[PDB]
């Protein structure tokens, strides 16, 4: 178990060595990321169909990305976004000890367009943080809005 960094950047400046981001069995990131992830790194944009629960990396010429199977709780009943969110989670923990990284710019999800409406980003986060807690690397979380650095600061704060 490490520290906790958050970063208000974006995953197309998210030069980390390493990138995660929604990808689901279309192989796509929900929302709107796909755009400037494309603008950059047209390389990432492999947007194959992937399995259920299984995360699998993309290799970019611009740079390695792993692309991750989020759940849509919106249609999924919290038992099986309770195991794929793990599978996510697993696919991601394992692949870190397995590459041996340091340190991993992991974005939060299941926050709106995969919740659907209630699951939030402090539970996203509680679980990431269990997983990453199997390592002593450290933990890099981004989102350019700004309230969530502050948020993720201030339960960083009292997770001392």
């Amino acid at each position: 178990a490490p520290s906790y960094h958050v970063v208000r950047g974006d995953i197309a400046t998210a030069t980390e060595g390493v990138i995660i981001n929604a990808a689901n069995s279309k192989g796509q990131p929900g929302g709107g990321v796909c755009g400037a992830l494309y603008k950059k790194f047209p390389e990432s944009f492999d947007l194959q169909p992937i399995e259920v629960g299984k995360a699998r990396l993309v290799k970019g010429a611009a740079k390695h990305i792993i692309h991750a199977v989020g759940p849509n709780f919106n249609k999924v009943s919290e038992v099986e976004g309770d195991k794929q969110l793990a599978e996510a989670y697993e696919s991601i923990a394992k692949i870190v000890n397995d590459n041996n990284y340091k340190s991993v710019a992991i974005p939060l999800l299941s926050t709106g367009i995969f919740s659907g409406n209630k699951d939030r980003l402090t539970q996203s986060l509680n679980h990431l943080l269990t997983a990453l807690d199997t390592t002593d690397a450290d933990v890099a979380i981004y989102c350019r809005d700004k309230k969530w650095e502050m948020t993720l600061k201030e339960a960083v704060a009292r997770r001392e």
